């Protein structure tokens, strides 16, 4: 198994989106960046904010597309292509409507599952990258999906998601060191408090 060398977090730009569920992927990556002291800088060339540094003895790049969510591939695709990073060395963190807050899963391969950021990336790099699916809950009806993902979660749900994000954070070491099956067991085993 490939070491993970590029971690992407999906979301929308601007302070009006910063706290919305749709930016779960940004939360995980911003928090990872600061855990390891990796600086995220504007990288207009690749339509995003990005950084690079040592995480647990491996050199990792971190990317947040600034394209808006549905256009995320306009940053992820040229960036991974420019640094010749294979999909199998990519982890993409993203909000997951199909799992509750406090649930988190590592998945390798498969399609976008309706996620409009992943929809914009699978076509161009293929599906064989890893995903950190951060459960955000489903509001109970298709009509309310949009106001849900584009909405700020209440405190209780936010704690659960943060709890799940902290757990995955503690597993990145396995991920960057190539132990994906171990990481998968250990991330996927998470249940809150």
């Amino acid at each position: 198994m490939s070491n993970i060398s590029l971690i992407v977090g999906l979301g929308n730009p601007g302070s009006e989106y910063a706290q919305t569920r749709h930016n779960a992927g940004f939360w995980f990556v911003e928090q990872l960046a600061d855990k390891y002291g990796i600086t995220l800088k504007n990288d207009p060339k690749f339509h995003g904010i990005s950084g690079r540094g040592n995480i647990e003895g491996h050199d990792v790049r971190l990317l947040l597309p600034m394209t808006y969510m549905n256009r995320s591939g306009q940053s992820v695709v040229p960036f991974s292509k420019f640094y010749q990073i294979a999909p199998e060395a990519i982890l993409i963190a993203h909000d997951e409507l199909d799992m509750n807050p406090g649930v988190i899963r590592l998945k390798t391969g498969g399609g976008h599952g309706g996620h409009n950021g992943l929809r914009d990336i699978v076509p161009h790099i293929g599906p064989n990258f890893h995903r950190l699916r951060i459960g955000i809950g489903h509001p109970g009806s298709k009509e309310r999906v949009s106001g849900h993902v584009l909405g700020k979660a209440p405190s209780n749900e936010q704690s659960l998601m943060d709890g799940a994000i902290d757990h995955a954070l503690s597993k990145v070491k396995l991920l960057v060191q190539g132990q994906v099956p171990q990481a998968m067991n250990q991330i996927n085993a998470y249940k809150p408090a």
